[PDB]
């Protein structure tokens, strides 16, 4: 019944750009107004909002606060709030609009990268290998502290699935926090279905769940399209029954889907990929 | 018993989609010397001639669609009254009604394994194209127009008790009502993932138990695109080839089989036949061939 | 040593959506800018305009979005800078042209196309308005486009010479035989080669005061230019297009310049962004010596 | 203006030591929407459907299909209509020659091909008919094929012209050298360019009463044309070929034609099926302009 | 756990047969996706020992000879209480692998990863091709100077022998399985158990072993994931099965000796292949996702 | 006279660029048996070995002992009166050949077909990488060791120096080819005169040498039609005008020495560039179309 509110995030920062900051236009580009308005949601959205050591730290922050702000808005008005990126930087923004709404916010952080970097453990200074870590309230104080408050979420209520790129500082905090994380290991070793099922019992006494997607979590050959791929990922399968999964449980209060990158794409695969994921998560079903 | 093989070449409908190559191709695969080797008697009664028609219409080519198909049950009926195998190459899915018009009067329960990323099972009031080829399960249901569900003297071909849909991915409204109406057994993508191929095919196996034969229609699109891309109507997201390949083994060794065909191979979208290679392996295991 | 002011226009409108909205981030990410300033330029990035998204498909916001390209345009001449705006459907050059043909008393148009896009609603089988700016431009077609910043018309069908058609329906072809339009077809590139196709053209247009080069990047053969909003088969080859930009800046005719139609979407990594910077670098006087 | 109707009979003939996919050739031609195109254009087409086709390898069903090729061409010549057949490997060739050449005091051939096709069993490496059509025709091969409809040779030496070699073998250049005969190597087509050799091949053929185009997709580079039956690196490209055909629609002097060897199993999304197509819009009239 | 030895890195750019294939130029594919280097930020010391010269049954003085020289530098590395990780080249390289290896081991077992057996004599090839003939050779069976090689034969027996991801074996090949009742997983076996299943029972089959030598031929992963391969098979194992497979066998900590063969940069797009043995290789020796 | 076939897998410089394999790459399309078909006498001396090892010059060692090791070889073929076709490899291998063969010339031509200049020094190049250097070099310009390899300086002088192709080069290779006069067609030159006017031009100019060498980058082409270069630069030659181009020079009869370098398999289509490079040695060795 709740309206979906669409927030765009043209956000392409870091060392060097990526191509991400075109996400936004290749998603609505594979039609995901009409998708979901198909479906008989009312879809409002909402545009783009404007972007312009720690590489654009002024601009990473900037853009998070309007996106906070914008995202606070939506949860107060009893919407559903749907970010599409973008660099894995806006998580701190979304998260920052959305957590203060929760006694007990869970996370589930779909993606190849943990994104548990400080500036100490990161090889390029790059804000977007960062959002989980400062989510956690670990990092730069400007990025822990936006919104007014810290931290937006505790390391019991975060799974990481499909997990293929950590650096050696954020497997020692993963190992030091217990934080459950799914490797692809795990995933080929129990399959999406006990995954999935795992990771509703673990976030079952959350008030509300983020699912944050990255679009590099799946494979390559199936999201070729993205800011950073890396080979051995989840398929378009486990990925398509992971969001059906999902929307059965009734758990998802916000999403974001992010990292499309149309100059590694090739026709809009990983947009059209984004927009199935996005109807499934939202009760499309094969029968 | 000998395997006698028939090509199909119809690619009719709204607009082309290069399916009337798909019986070339998979003879370009070396479909009859792979049988042949593999001790089978094999008769190649080559390709039925498709009527040609000029260039708004209700159901598409329905003339030249309705005449292939009476051209094909003949020749299918010939063959089992021969007892040998018919193996019927295509070309749209449209011809699923001429192998059923020519199989069904032969048993008194065929079951259907229809393998398939569509469900075809259209009539004019849900199908947004008038294409016959969206329509062939709903005609042998005897549901749709009165010239194709009558094909052949009788009606209908199939009872609904009797089919099971494995690979679904794309359904209208109105093929998901018809489903749930009348019980249909449909495995989609999301039960397979879930069960796997191995307990879906058992499954299958013990729902088609009370049959007296099981004709497959296996499309190519119920793969995976980026293991079958040359066919007439991808979806994103099918079975492998590797489950495929374990579905054909194990719809062999039940022994259920008695008539089969193999459509919607699309040289146009294919990457140097990897398609028509893919429906000769299919073909080979679904017949006997072994690994090992 | 004339400051560059680049403006983007991410607008994608018309029947369906083509992807050209992100040309303008394309070509900034092959470097445009950095590639520029290494020349010596004083660049000025203004950004991009914003663009409201989805008879005359779009037409409210295929007209406020030129109405606010042709006023910045306009203030980029009075400042005496170079604009290059990079698109973005072909409709810009409503706008384009709206901020730059009243600073001239003849302004030239070199229009670097697969398409003539003359036409109006009359002749097109779409409504698309991306068809249809150069027509609009002539002071022919729908009256709120025509009269864009309010004067009409903008140019005159003698100061246009049209490069690399291949593209042009029945209506288009005729308005260009009874206007006497000068237009090289790819038949006319084929037979007469780039070299002489552009010794002519300077020749033709040596009376304007001022050119300005509208540059669709599908005037481009597919195999060199794949990432546009509609291709066209048996275009300009990339060196054809090289040396053609080499004799413009050489000839110093050229006061304004678009770079439209580059579609992510049909890229192979980003080819077209890079040969949307490699064309504006030969144009504006990069040398391989 | 040709005010004559256009018969388009199909081959589907893929025979030889091995199949190499041509026989999809037909259909993918017409996928492109061959018949649309030149209906579009104010042509009368009508579409004869394809020839059924059921040591020199596969002599019988070369023999079978060719006579029943020669004998509709026959019916289309009589009727005063323009045959167009469409391959198929090139031995298709023999028939169309033999339903064509007894309506001409003095046919010419415009052999637009990779290969010269002048084999014989002795002087080829495979014994492939389907290179050995342009020989048969000149009345030098295995008897039936050469006598073929009752009368040899059909064609002379010096009513031939050979457009874009590249794969000769030695009987075949010893034949080329013996006899006179007028080839264009892409050797001669890099020197010259296509204006020069078309321009060349018109004065070379000005004597006779009617020319036959046997254009095989395999003459253009295989950049261009990937979906042939036998590709030769170093062809002739895309903008080359339409502009020869064009200019062959200019002199008036095409009196029948034949595209060959499109192999779909080689091909990108029909790049060649659709190439085939435009090369026969431009042989037929259709103008950029 | 910790394998404390040294990786003594050997490349054997051979591409014999009746026909060239391309893979001469694996060994430098593999080390151009960072072989050395990612082993070395893995924590062990490498020495790169660069590659062997490689200067009716086809080209068998030249495969005799490559064999000749690969066998005594493995036996060489092994004396020296190092790791021989070889690259290929042809998978005919293991007659020399498992020559030097062999005679150190009471009882050395092979998991053969490859959609082919290579249990080929000249009397089943239809080819001659001897890379289709090595485990037989290694089996003692074949001509005598590939059999006898480095002076003793067998190096291996077929009860120590297990073939993961066979899909292309002839009828001779096919006879010889069932009548030695070597274990065999095909591709149809990885379908019906799945990927831990196998190397489960492999480990449990392979357990009185007192080395184990893994023969792994990029050809047994599927052509969508290893499309740079000599003589490419569809339907084989995918990389993530794969990735798992070598993650347990480092658990296991039984592999004594490797190679990792066929790479072809021809048939490759971007190196996709020379890649992917690099990240095989780093699980196969430890490297862990967390 | 008898062809002396010299492969130099060489791939050095900051980074590796995979061209190492081209010598592979080019005999696995048949170079050897292309060139006997045509009635030459054929000897394949086959590969010299490259020595495996922040500096300045990167690679400086392996890059000099190559080098010398060609030098030597190529020197030891015109002694036989035989003609040195040499293989790359990295562009380097130009500073070898060349020290080999000027030594034999009063006056040795060489025409420089490439996208790069290959005119840096260490001051004027950005990575060190000495592939970029090679032409500097035999000019007598550069490091001592590199610029007095085989004992003589320079190997060539500026006017017997034809560039053809250029598109990639940086100020003080601009700055050099202005102050010393020397002869170059970039691509603007190439469009506006059409190869055919281009070689005639080179042939005229090049009239008064004894000798003239031709160093065949395939990256002079276009990535069109040889993407499997070491570092491709959009814009380049067509493989059509570049066997036109071949076909005048063997016609001219004047050159006496060729090295065909920088295939790289990596970037390559199913050895579409290294089935280019023997096409273009077809030519330049007598191959006609009639
Ligand atoms: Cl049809
Ligand atoms: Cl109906
Ligand atoms: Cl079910
Ligand atoms: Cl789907
Ligand atoms: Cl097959
Ligand atoms: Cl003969
Ligand atoms: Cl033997
Ligand atoms: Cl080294
Ligand atoms: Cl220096
Ligand atoms: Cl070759
Ligand atoms: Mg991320
Ligand atoms: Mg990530
Ligand atoms: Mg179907
Ligand atoms: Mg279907
Ligand atoms: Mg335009
Ligand atoms: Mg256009
Ligand atoms: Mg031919
Ligand atoms: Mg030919
Ligand atoms: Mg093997
Ligand atoms: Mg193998
Ligand atoms: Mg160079
Ligand atoms: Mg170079
Ligand atoms: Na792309
Ligand atoms: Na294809
Ligand atoms: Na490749």
């Amino acid at each position: 019944d709740k309206t979906i509110s669409v927030i765009g995030m043209p956000m392409d920062l870091g060392q060097a750009r990526r191509g991400v900051d075109m996400g936004p236009s290749a998603i609505r580009y594979a039609h995901l107004i009409e998708r979901l308005s198909d479906m008989g949601y009312t879809v409002e959205d909402l545009g783009d909002i404007p972007i312009n050591e720690l590489k654009n730290l002024n601009s990473v922050l900037a853009g998070n606060e309007k996106l906070a702000q914008k995202v606070n808005k939506v949860i107060e008005e009893k919407k559903f709030p749907l970010v599409l990126g973008g660099d894995h930087s806006i998580a701190i923004g979304t998260l920052a609009g959305t957590a203060k709404h929760y006694d007990n916010l869970g996370v589930i952080w779909y993606d190849a990268h943990g994104d548990l970097n400080t500036l100490e453990t990161s090889p390029s200074g790059n804000i977007h290998g960062m959002p989980l870590a400062v989510s956690l309230g670990i990092g730069h104080e400007s990025l822990v502290n936006l919104e007014g408050y810290a931290p937006k979420i505790k390391p019991e209520n975060v799974v990481i699935i499909g997990a293929r790129s950590l650096d050696e500082g954020e497997r020692k905090y993963i190992k030091e926090s217990g934080m459950k994380v799914y490797t692809m290991h795990e995933i080929d070793r129990l399959g999406m279905t006990k995954v999935i099922e795992e990771t509703l019992d673990y976030l079952s006494a959350c008030d509300g769940v983020h699912l944050s997607l990255d679009l590099d979590g799946l494979d390559p050959n199936d999201a070729p399209g993205v800011g950073t791929p890396v080979v051995g990922g989840i398929s378009y399968r486990e990925s398509h029954l992971a969001m059906e999964m999902l929307y059965d449980a009734g758990i998802i209060t916000s999403a974001e889907f992010v990292e499309v990158n149309p100059i590694l794409d090739h026709k809009n695969k990983t947009g059209k990929t984004a927009v199935e994921l996005v109807e499934s998560l939202l009760g499309k079903k094969l029968l």
